[PDB]
């Protein structure tokens, strides 16, 4: 079996109650406290709203949950409490729900987000580098508590371009990481799954954001989002080994003892491995440096085992920079 290189231990040390989310009991705050200002956003299992805080008129974020199983709103909540704190990660403010309906809703800190359709085009080489390393802090912070994401992606990561700040939201698909789980593959969203999940690789670990923050960083210096467009689960392997190229792709199935479907092999084809200079043009020469091909080149790996860990990737020269504008303070 597969297991993560870093934090493998995390939720064995702890308490069970660490990670127990199934036995979790909640202990709701006053629903009253609040109320909808706007509605601001949605999803398969939520609404979310621009509400206010019923007294400090404060405004917040909440996320009203749809009937979801119990189960699994249990684990948003447990693994939002566990990161409250860590660095850009959404705060979660107050969990109420309606006594009556048995509705809950989660109340967190408001952002003044740039959707990333409009803001990306607009990012320099500079505010990437910032960006994706404010994002690698939160996803090392989560990776340390045991907790993996599942679901990267540019909806997910909210950016206040005028103060710079980010926030790493959406945790309904996160999970605890224990050594040896099979875990389930239909996590992630189809453009930054992982090719674990597009070849049912179940014991995947921490490494499978590290892939979907690969597909972001693609994306974002290539100015080509989203970078791999495959339309649908085995179109989105078809798009990768056309990039990666299948002959790594033939050394992956090998090494974990997986296998394609008939259908799923003829789609893949055989591929040569094309070098990432060949996705560099004149509309995005200003993004793409030698250290950012070096940085992207070791994210987007079949093997999740040979995939940068966070820590390994803020220390990239890629950041080497940004490290020194933030040790001076
Ligand atoms: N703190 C926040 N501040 C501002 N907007 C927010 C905040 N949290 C969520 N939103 C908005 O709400 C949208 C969806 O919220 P989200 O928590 O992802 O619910 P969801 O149902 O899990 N979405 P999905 O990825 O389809 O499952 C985001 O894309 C934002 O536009
Ligand atoms: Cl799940
Ligand atoms: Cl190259
Ligand atoms: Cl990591
Ligand atoms: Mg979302």
């Amino acid at each position: 079996m597969s297991k993560a290189r870093v934090y493998t231990e995390v939720n064995v040390i702890r308490p069970k109650d660490y990670w127990d989310y199934e036995s979790l009991i909640v202990q709701w705050g006053e629903q009253d406290d609040y109320e909808v200002v706007r509605k601001v956003g949605r999803g398969k299992y939520s609404e979310v709203f621009e509400g206010i805080n019923v007294n400090s008129k404060e405004k917040c974020i909440i996320k009203i949950l749809k009937p979801v199983k119990k189960k699994k709103i249990r684990r948003e909540i447990k693994i939002l409490q566990n990161l409250c704190g860590g660095p850009n990660i959404v705060k979660l403010l107050d969990v109420v729900r309606d006594q009556h309906s048995k509705t809950p809703s989660l109340i967190f800190e408001y952002v003044n987000s740039t959707d990333f359709k409009v803001l990306y085009p607009t990012l320099t080489d500079y505010d990437i580098r910032y960006y994706i390393y404010e994002l690698l802090k939160a996803l090392d912070f989560c990776h340390s508590q045991g907790i993996m994401h599942r679901d990267v992606k540019p909806h997910n990561v909210m950016i206040d371009h005028e103060l710079r700040k980010l926030r790493l939201i959406d945790w309904g698909l996160a999970e605890f990481y224990h050594p040896g789980k099979e875990y389930n593959v239909r996590v992630a969203s189809r453009y930054f799954k992982g090719p674990e999940l597009l070849v049912d690789l179940q014991d995947y670990d921490y490494s499978l954001d590290m892939w979907s923050l690969g597909c972001m960083f693609a994306g974002m210096i290539f100015r080509k989002e989203p970078f791999f467009y495959g339309h649908d689960n085995q179109d989105q392997l078809v798009k990768i080994a056309k990039v990666l190229g299948t002959d790594e792709l033939n050394a992956y199935l090998n090494k974990y003892q997986l296998e394609l479907d008939p259908q799923l092999e003829a789609l893949v084809g055989r591929h040569s491995r094309k070098p990432w200079s060949k996705f560099i043009n004149a509309d995005n020469q200003h993004l793409v440096s030698p250290e950012a091909i070096d940085f992207l080149d070791k994210l987007l790996r079949y093997d999740h085992q040979d995939r940068l860990t966070a820590k390994e990737a803020m220390a990239h020269a890629y950041f080497a920079q940004v490290r020194a504008a933030e040790t001076s303070r």
